């Protein structure tokens, strides 16, 4: 069967920014790069980038809420939300909806987040504050 | 420090059709759904569909590379691909790299990707046969 992600691709249209802006700014590790793409990890996570000439940088009123949220731990999130603020990171959401959070964006506007906690933590905050018809299984 | 992938959020135009999708044509497990949204996993991926009148079903010309790949085994593979099959789902890309990969559309038209191998898999056959420009860190 499907047993979880096997990578996260994103398109971006200028491959050096991008690769600076997961690899310095956000601190994951750079593999590989070529002319075309690059290959981060951010622990179990592959992540790679795509040199694509199709990708355009999208204003966050113009796309949907699909997002990619990374995990850090309660005793880092406030300080590296306020490191992305302060080096002038774009953002797309301010209302936590879903708990612990920071909403910003990549330099072609890819939505990305900073969140604390599991889904089993999730489901445990929804039973006490749920989602307008929310069903558990 | 960012640790991993805490969550992908995909934003879908009706929710019945995309939670079919995904627990019953793809296996994923339902933890919980709401008027808006749901939330399940596969393996350690904690996938959230969240209902959204912003998206468009979107044809695959029309969308840049972006996507995203579940892991497989090789020997569930091929059956797997052909249960998609079956399902009538539309197929985005042929394979031409390493690893077996099947590109596949979601309802909205979000680019799927089933992919046997790792990061480590594609950096040894990279080593050998680099791409243009590669660079190794
Ligand atoms: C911008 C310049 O071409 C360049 C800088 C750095 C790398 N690298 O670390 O592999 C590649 C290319
Ligand atoms: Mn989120
Ligand atoms: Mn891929």
């Amino acid at each position: 069967m499907l047993s979880g992600l096997n990578h996260l691709t994103l398109a971006v249209s200028q491959l050096a920014p991008s690769v600076a802006f997961y690899q310095q700014l956000l601190g994951m590790t750079l593999h590989a790069r070529w002319d075309s793409g690059a290959y981060l990890s951010c622990g179990d996570l592959w992540l790679c980038l795509s040199l694509d000439p199709q990708r355009r940088v999208t204003p966050p009123e113009e796309s949907d809420y699909t997002h990619y949220a990374f995990s850090i731990s309660e005793a880092d999130f406030a300080s590296f939300a306020a490191r992305l603020e302060a080096a002038g990171v774009a953002v797309w959401k301010l209302n936590r909806s879903e708990g612990a959070s920071h909403y910003f964006l990549d330099p072609d506007g890819h939505k990305l987040e900073l969140h604390v906690g599991s889904l089993a933590q999730r489901l445990a905050a929804c039973r006490e504050q749920p989602y307008k018809g929310m069903v558990f299984f």
